[PDB]
């Protein structure tokens, strides 16, 4: 079926898990955190608690199935097991909470330091008192990065918006402590980008003549090649910072009973599959980015079918990033280990329709 059309297989759909099924393929396929995840000690865990063997489970399957996979054990793991908990979440809060998960369980592994290293960038905070000599600069790591779309045409607009200069000045004055109100600048600064880049769009934005969140389905153009170098403080000329498209995560509807698929090209190669549950299909470039983009504000249709999420490799790291993985990089006790789990499933379906 699929598999045999495009070598890749896709995710059941089961209940209402929303924009799940679209990340899951994006980490699946940034192929350097798949390998870490495979090497996670998870000798002694429980199926139903553990995230880090859940990942490991449906990873496995995603690499090694025919048939679309199951992800029940792993929503199980975390929690969220209606609607409710996906309706309380954005995007980048179920990557975060995967992440986390995975990288505290590879603390004092051969493998430590693979989430920082594939998925933190640094930046800082700044607020610059005009007349008087203070400053207050806040230094964070980030793992994603929010962009605004609502009147940005494109993704540099948006990174034009994210660096400018807001001014604290007349009747929202910066409280500078002992020097009382004064006049202030305020800024944040990019000091680097990681190799692995998740950008959300911000289009599920909150309304006051409604009391509620809409979706903005304005048009928001994004790249093939993105170039970052111009939002960098200091610039690297032996590592500019030119980023590939390698994922979009699609959604269609006004609210999360709408359609979430996923296109990727996974290699970095320009040559794109749709991702929608268990069917995944070959599609264009074009169906991929451009069809995306939104906007066509046509009356007969509503078109509500666009980009929410954006993911971009660095150039430089690409080859490491989607460095591939074969059998080789699944040890052999994982490997016995979720065979056991699927005989153990396997009896607790045989015991459950004997009850019934
Ligand atoms: C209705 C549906 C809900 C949903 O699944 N999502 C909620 C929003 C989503 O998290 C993207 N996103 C992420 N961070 C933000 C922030 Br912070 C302000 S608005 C904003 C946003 O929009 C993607 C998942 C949706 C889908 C796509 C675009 C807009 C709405």
């Amino acid at each position: 079926m699929s598999k045999k059309h495009t070598g890749y297989v896709g995710l059941k759909n089961q209940g209402a898990t929303c924009y799940m099924n679209s990340l899951l393929q994006t980490l699946f396929f940034t192929n350097q955190l798949r390998k870490a995840v495979y090497m996670m000690p998870t000798e002694g865990d429980d199926s139903s608690k553990s995230v880090p063997l859940a990942l490991q489970r449906v990873f496995y399957e995603l690499q090694h199935s025919d048939k679309p996979v199951g992800t029940k054990k792993l929503t199980k793991s975390f929690g969220w097991e209606t609607l409710d908990s996906f309706m309380q979440h954005d995007v980048q809060e179920l990557c975060r909470v995967l992440l986390d998960n995975v990288e505290n369980k590879m603390k004092g592994t051969c493998v430590e330091g693979t989430i920082p290293k594939l998925f933190r960038g640094k930046m800082v905070s700044y607020i610059q008192c005009k007349e008087v000599d203070y400053r207050s600069d806040r230094r964070e790591d980030y793992y994603d990065i929010q962009l605004s779309i609502k009147g940005k045409k494109n993704i540099f607009e948006s990174f034009v918006d994210y660096v400018a200069v807001e001014q604290l000045d007349g009747d929202n004055k910066y409280d500078a402590g002992e020097h009382g109100l004064q006049e202030a600048e305020k800024g944040v600064k990019f000091l680097t980008l990681p190799p692995v880049l998740h950008l959300q769009l911000m289009r599920f934005m909150y309304d006051p003549q409604t009391d509620q969140n809409i979706k903005i389905n304005d048009r928001f153009e994004f790249p093939e090649q993105l170039p970052l170098d111009e939002f960098l403080q200091k610039t690297d000329p032996k590592d500019p910072a030119n980023y590939i498209l390698h994922a979009v995560l699609v959604h269609s509807g006004d609210n999360h009973g709408g359609h979430y698929v996923v296109y990727l090209n996974p290699k970095g190669d320009g040559k794109w599959c749709k991702f929608d549950d268990d069917v995944v299909s070959r599609c264009t470039k074009e169906e991929a980015i451009e069809h995306n983009y939104g906007g066509h504000d046509d009356l007969s249709v509503r078109h509500c079918t666009n980009a929410y999420m954006l993911v971009y490799i660095r150039e430089s790291k690409l080859s490491e990033v989607l460095q591939a993985v074969t059998d080789h990089d699944i040890p052999q006790q994982l490997v016995e280990r979720l065979q056991e789990e699927k005989r153990i499933e396997a009896q607790k379906r045989k015991e459950r329709q004997e009850h019934h």
